[PDB]
């Protein structure tokens, strides 16, 4: 099936906890996995205005690890229901990929979780301005914008609305679209 493909995958590239007990400032981001209209997509937030650090951008859920956290993947989960009502029982964490160094001193660590058919986001408005779906194949051929480093442009055909897709958000979903769809039969 499309989902147990995906997730023996995925598998393959899973570093699990290797790099996770490094004496870094320690994040993690949850790249979530939804299927619908039988293709794979992910799902994108929208920072709120209001926050100090990066209002606006597109990220995917995540944030700082706490003491509370029993793993790295715990803070992608805790954080992922603050901000967009995620229930733990609502996602299957399926692997760990490549950490993310910044700044020198900080480690960004990105799970990608499977999300449950019948999740509907509820944006924390303090911190979510606003949650959208891009299908996974669209970081396969994206609309590229050179502003010189490359943003893409993904526009919603529900609405019309344009995302702005940059940076380490943008290299995790081509990374995950790579993993998933190469070398498939049609
Ligand atoms: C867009 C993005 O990936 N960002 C913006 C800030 C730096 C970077 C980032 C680093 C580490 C963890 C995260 C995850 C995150 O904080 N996501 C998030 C999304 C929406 C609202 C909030 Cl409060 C947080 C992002």
């Amino acid at each position: 099936s499309m989902l147990d493909d995906a997730k023996a995958r995925l598998r393959k590239y899973d570093i699990g906890g290797k790099y996770s007990h490094l004496p870094y400032n320690k994040y993690s981001v949850l790249l979530p996995l939804v299927a619908k209209e039988g293709k794979l997509h992910l799902l994108f937030t929208v920072r709120s205005e209001k926050l100090r650090r990066a209002p606006g951008e597109v990220c995917f859920p995540g944030g700082k690890r706490d003491p509370t956290d029993m793993d790295d993947a715990a803070t992608a989960l805790r954080e992922a229901q603050e901000e967009v009502g995620l229930r733990p029982h609502q996602v299957e964490v399926v692997c760990c990929l490549v950490p993310c160094l910044i700044d020198t001193d900080t480690l960004i660590t990105p799970f990608v979780g499977l999300i449950d058919h019948n999740f509907q986001a509820q944006p924390n408005p303090a911190e979510v301005k606003d949650v959208f779906l891009v299908p996974l194949a669209y970081f396969l051929h994206p609309q590229v914008h050179d502003q010189i480093n490359h943003i893409f442009e993904y526009t919603n055909p529900e609405d019309g609305v344009t995302y702005q897709i940059k940076g380490m958000t943008a290299n995790l979903a081509v990374l995950v679209a790579f993993i998933i769809l190469e070398k498939k039969p049609t």
